């Protein structure tokens, strides 16, 4: 097993002014703010991650654990960590994504968004994916809230907080692969049935999957060979690459290299594949010393 060498690098407080919070509740609070690198003459938009005031040793462990996965991934469709500061509580930094996170954009702007972005999307997505099996990590929970929008053309993976090595031992059960909920076996090839719900999640523009159905049934569902529905824009093309996705023999699914090149054959000619009301007409942050920003992507350290 080769040597992690990922620099972790720990970042003063005084080198970045929070500027608005962006999500409170649940495990804690996430903020937008900027981020001047020691002496250096750029200005980087960051989010911020830093959890519930309350420090217990427990969530400490966690978050660490994030930073440590985050750290150690550089790849274009996957969100890298700038850094961590040790303050009080452990606040996490990364590139800020401004648009939020892909669930929340596709609910948003259904009638805005044309085939091109959304095969794109799934192209992009499985590049990401591809890029962790490389690592061999599997992400354990990607979801189309767990993906976030850097511009409407570029997305990211991100939520690393389940992520754990092939092999390793060490709960979103709508989006988890059969053997998962069944034996919590986890493997690249269950990461690819998430992509399976994750796709499904972009072509019904937001919805949610067995809406209903409580996660109890769920196992039972699949094991009768039940499915999530064809969505309306779907031609059989793409819905048939969701299906595979779901398929009970794990070996039997796709390979995230043959998604990438499916999605990317069908990104070439998006109305044969997606069929969208509207299609061929569709097209898709602050203060004035904005003379020194420079995104995180164009911000490279030796
Ligand atoms: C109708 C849409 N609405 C208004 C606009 N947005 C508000 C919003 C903007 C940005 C973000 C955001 C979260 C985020 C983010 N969060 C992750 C979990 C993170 C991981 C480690 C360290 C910091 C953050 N990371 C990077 N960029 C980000 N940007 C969240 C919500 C979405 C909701």
């Amino acid at each position: 097993e080769a040597p992690n060498q990922a620099l972790l690098r720990i970042l003063k407080e005084t080198e970045f002014k929070k500027i608005k919070v962006l999500g409170s509740g649940a495990f804690g609070t996430v903020y937008k703010g900027l981020w001047i690198p020691e002496g250096e003459k750029v200005k980087i938009p960051v989010a911020i991650k830093e959890l519930r005031e309350a420090t217990s040793p427990k969530a400490n462990k966690e978050i660490l654990d994030e930073a440590y996965v985050m750290a150690s991934v550089d790849n274009p469709h996957v969100c890298r960590l700038l850094g961590i500061c040790l303050t009080s509580t452990v606040q996490l930094i990364t590139q800020l994504m401004p648009f939020g996170c892909l669930l929340d954009y596709v609910r948003e702007h259904k009638d805005n968004i044309g085939s091109q972005y959304l095969l794109n999307w799934c192209v992009q997505i499985a590049k990401g994916m591809n890029y962790l099996e490389d690592r061999r990590l599997v992400h354990r929970d990607l979801a189309a809230r767990n993906v976030l929008v850097k511009t409407p053309q570029h997305v990211k993976i991100t939520d690393f907080g389940r992520a754990k090595l092939l092999g390793a031992e060490e709960v979103p059960i709508k989006w988890m692969a059969l053997e998962s909920i069944l034996h919590r076996i986890y493997t690249h090839q269950s990461d690819v049935w998430s992509y399976g719900v994750t796709v499904w999640e972009l072509m019904t523009f937001g919805s949610k999957p067995y809406d209903g159905i409580p996660a109890s049934e769920i196992s039972s569902i699949l094991e009768k060979g039940e499915r999530l529905p064809q969505p309306p824009i779907c031609t059989i093309d793409v819905y048939m690459i969701m299906v595979k996705c779901w398929m009970i023999d794990a070996d039997s699914r796709p390979k995230f290299r043959e998604l990438i090149i499916e999605f990317s054959k069908m990104a070439r000619d998006p109305q044969r594949y997606l069929v969208i009301q509207g299609d061929e007409r569709m097209h898709l942050m602050d203060e004035e010393d904005m003379d020194d920003v420079v995104d995180a992507d164009e911000y490279l350290i030796p």
